[PDB]
């Protein structure tokens, strides 16, 4: 009728909204901030808000809004959903340096201890979302947001089941029931779509895209947004030295990957962030050199009769990467690398073992807000929640907490080409491509999210037609 069948990749375990942006992206949950259509910062819960200094930043709640369960989104609910977060949260925690929070009716003040202009942007994120902290549910089955559908079953790591909650504050939202089931395959996301047990599915394989477009039953949309994908080396493992990396960063042929792999729907990449973003000085695009990456070897002494050996993870969800890994495999064997290819159904637990990985398949939303900031923090400080291979560079470290003090957006602009230009140097992750995010549906299946922040998909307007 009016209900709606989605197939998502990456199951998750908890669905607490710090714990995975799928409480936003499903539209059970909202952020006090949002970016719009052009990723632009904008209030969203939020109904006006102030900085009289560069420590404090004072926020007006809306009046009208109520969470799933009937309760009133007040300060004092919204300070307790984010010290919650922070608390059961490292990303949440290292992106929110909050020093406190101070609440009253429906304005809350929060203080920094320093000066951190990203702090609003970060109170966009969706690992931010606010849910009811005094509902008496499981926050990690069932937490109940502010957004027009409400979570009322989850089957773990498999089935999502929402509906529609009436007094959604900007309007009625158009669908009865949702149903989220996970499908890391994307060919099997494609067939699912096509025999119509699915009505909207995301990170379609690029070779399916023209069969799903000569179809009249459905459509495709596709958006450059800024999803970048790599491969993350193991700093842990002392194997993998900058010769290693370098010579790694040898084998893989960018553009080859692009043309043909990704056959036009990405562009190759050099740093984490797409060269669309104007301010970004990139570095030099490294093009495949066999002998070069051979020789580099030799440095720590591999041969063809001892070749080095390496443990590469990959996962379905994106489904190129296990393309881009299966022709690394077989390129760097001309260099004396043996790849080993282990595809895992959990990858974010999976690395969570630092003996278990030399390097791994990856993609990550590296610029969803606009700045470079969360990306260095996430990815390049230690502990920093992507930071699966744990590198650190003190030099590098010193910029990044430079950056983080800095208001002045040219000299953000200047410390973050700073940043890039020197981590470069060391090949923390070799950046492969900045990708398409392809989304595919029944063509009755009208207003889902395809923005280029790539976190989004549905709201109080999707609809069935
Ligand atoms: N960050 C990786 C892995 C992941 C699993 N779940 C969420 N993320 C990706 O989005 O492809
Ligand atoms: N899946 C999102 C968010 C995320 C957080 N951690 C891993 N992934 C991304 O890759 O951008
Ligand atoms: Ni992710």
């Amino acid at each position: 009728g009016k209900d709606l069948n989605i197939s998502l990749p990456l199951k998750t375990k908890s669905i607490a909204p710090y714990e995975t942006d799928v409480p936003v992206k499903i539209g059970a949950a909202e952020s006090l901030f949002k970016t719009n259509d052009q990723g632009k910062i904008e209030k969203a819960l939020v109904k006006s808000y102030h900085q009289p200094n560069d420590t404090t930043l004072d926020i007006e709640l809306k009046d009208n809004i109520k969470f799933q369960n009937g309760q009133k989104l007040t300060a004092e609910k919204v300070k307790s959903s984010l010290e919650n977060s922070m608390k059961k949260s490292d990303l949440v925690k290292y992106s929110l340096p909050i020093s406190s929070i101070t609440a009253k009716g429906q304005k809350l003040t929060i203080k920094t201890n320093s000066a951190y202009p990203e702090l609003v942007s970060e109170l966009a994120n969706p690992f931010m979302a606010i849910y009811d902290t005094d509902a008496k549910s499981d926050v990690n089955q069932t937490p109940v947001g502010t957004g027009p559908y409400q979570i009322k079953d989850y089957k773990q790591s498999r089935k999502i089941s929402l509906s529609n909650f009436k007094d959604y504050w900007q309007g009625k939202p158009k669908l009865d029931h949702i149903t989220v089931t996970y499908q890391e395959d994307g060919n099997n996301r494609v067939r699912n779509l096509e025999s119509q047990k699915d009505d909207l599915i995301t990170d379609v394989p690029v070779n399916k895209v023209q069969d799903i477009e000569n179809n009249q039953n459905l459509k495709v949309s596709k958006e450059s947004g800024f999803r970048t994908s790599l491969l993350m080396y193991n700093h842990t493992n002392k194997k993998m030295t900058k010769s290693v990396r370098e010579a790694l960063d040898h084998i893989i042929d960018r553009q080859g990957i692009a043309d043909h792999i990704y056959q036009g729907y990405a562009k190759p990449a050099t740093s984490p962030f797409n060269d669309k973003i104007p301010y970004i000085k990139e570095p030099k695009l490294t093009k495949q050199n066999i002998e070069q990456a051979k020789m580099l070897l030799a440095k720590d002494g591999y041969t063809k009769e001892h070749p080095l050996k390496i443990k590469l993870i990959t996962y379905d969800g994106r489904p190129e990467l296990s393309k881009i890994a299966q022709v690394l495999q077989s390129d760097a064997k001309k260099a004396n690398i043996e790849i080993d290819i282990k595809s895992v159904d959990d990858i974010e637990g999976y690395l969570k073992d630092r003996s278990a990985w030399d390097a791994t398949m990856y993609s990550f939303g590296t610029i969803p807000r606009g700045d470079t900031g969360y990306f260095f923090n996430q990815a390049y400080k230690k502990d920093g929640a992507i930071n699966k291979g744990d590198y650190n560079n003190s030099n590098v470290d010193d910029l990044i907490n430079q950056l983080n003090h800095t208001v002045d957006v040219k000299e953000r602009h200047n410390i973050s080409n700073d940043i890039i230009k020197l981590s470069s140097r060391d090949v923390p992750n070799s950046y492969i491509a900045y990708n398409d995010q392809i989304v595919a549906a029944n063509s009755k299946v009208k207003n889902y999210k395809v923005t280029p922040e790539g976190i989004y998909l549905i709201d109080y307007r999707t609809t069935i037609e």
